[PDB]
C-alpha cells in the first residue's frame, strides 16, 4: 500500500522546475510507468479534490483530465509523503519528447507537421472540456509514442481551473508567453493558448522557434527560416497575432485549408516513424 509495495522505483528519467520523475514499473502487471516527484515546498498553487482535499493543483488539473482519451497522460494514482507528493503516470514506450525528435530530426515535413499538430489540438480541446487549461503548451511537453504514432501531451504543473475571466499569473514558458502578458501581464486562456500553439507550430516547421526576446514578441513580426507553404504560414500568422481578439478559435484552427486531410495517427507512424530515416 505504501508505494515501494506496489511499484518497482527505476532509474532516474528526466528532471525540472517541474518535478523528478524515474522509470517505475507496476507489480502485479508489470505495467510501465513513471513516477513523479514534488516538494511540497516548491508547491505554488494547490487545490481540492472533487471530495475536498488539498492536493497539488497538478493532481487536481490531472484527474480531471484522466480518462480514456489517450491525448494526455493519465495519472494512475498518487501518494502523499511529509514533504511531497508522488504522481504515478502511465509511460508509453517507445517514446521521444518532440523536443528531441525536432533536434534530431529538425524541421518537419508539413504532412507530419499536420498530423502532430492536430494531435496535441484535439488533447488541448480535451483539456478544455475538462475544464482544464494547461499553460505550457511546447515541444518538451509534448510526448511522441512512436509505434502508434500519437502524441501525449504532459506536465500540468503549470496548468490552473479553465475560466472565461482574465489571469494575471503565469509561471510558464515565457518564449511562449503571448505579448498580453510580456506587455500587461494579463490574458485569458483560449486565446493564449491558440498563442503558443503557433509558436509551436512554427517551431514545427522550421526547427526552432520564432522569438526570443520580448521586443520580438512585442513587435510580431514573423520571419520564417525554411521554406513553409502560404497555408501554414498564414495559419501560423494568424495564431501569431498581436491582439488575442484577431487569434482564431481553435474551431477556425481546425477547419483552416492547411488543417484538412489530417493523417490518421497509425499511417502516421507507418509513413513518418516505422524508419531510420
Amino acid at each position: 500500500e505504501p508505494l515501494e509495495s506496489q511499484y518497482q522505483v527505476g532509474p532516474l528519467l528526466g528532471s525540472g522546475g517541474f518535478g523528478s520523475v524515474y522509470s517505475g514499473i507496476r507489480v502485479s502487471d508489470n505495467l510501465p510507468v513513471a513516477i513523479k516527484h514534488v516538494e511540497k515546498d516548491r508547491i505554488s498553487d494547490w487545490g481540492e479534490l472533487p471530495n475536498g482535499t488539498r492536493v497539488p493543483m497538478e493532481v487536481v488539473l490531472l484527474k480531471k483530465v484522466s480518462s480514456g482519451f489517450s491525448g494526455v497522460i493519465r495519472l494512475l494514482d498518487w501518494f502523499e509523503r511529509p514533504d511531497s507528493f508522488v504522481l504515478i503516470l502511465e509511460r508509453p514506450e517507445p517514446v521521444q519528447d518532440l523536443f528531441d525528435f525536432i533536434t534530431e530530426r529538425g524541421a518537419l515535413q508539413e504532412e507530419l507537421a499536420r498530423s502532430f499538430f492536430w494531435q496535441v489540438l484535439e488533447a488541448v480541446r480535451h483539456c478544455h472540456n475538462c475544464g482544464v487549461l494547461h499553460r505550457d503548451i511546447k515541444d518538451e511537453n509534448i510526448l511522441i509514442d512512436l509505434n502508434r504514432g500519437e502524441l501525449k501531451l504532459i506536465d500540468f504543473g503549470s496548468g490552473a481551473l479553465l475560466k472565461d475571466t482574465v489571469y494575471t499569473d503565469f509561471d510558464g514558458t515565457r518564449v511562449y508567453s503571448p505579448p498580453e502578458w510580456i506587455r500587461y501581464h494579463r490574458y485569458h486562456g483560449r486565446s493564449a493558448a491558440v498563442w503558443s500553439l503557433g509558436i509551436l507550430l512554427y517551431d514545427m516547421v522550421c526547427g526552432d522557434i520564432p522569438f526570443e526576446h520580448d521586443e520580438e514578441i512585442i513587435r510580431g513580426q514573423v520571419f520564417f527560416r525554411q521554406r513553409v507553404s502560404s497555408e501554414c504560414q498564414h495559419l501560423i500568422r494568424w495564431c501569431l497575432a498581436l491582439r488575442p481578439s484577431d487569434r482564431p478559435t481553435f474551431e477556425e484552427i481546425q477547419n483552416h485549408p492547411w488543417m484538412q486531410d489530417v493523417l490518421l495517427p497509425q499511417e502516421t507512424a507507418e509513413i513518418h516513424l516505422h524508419s531510420l530515416s
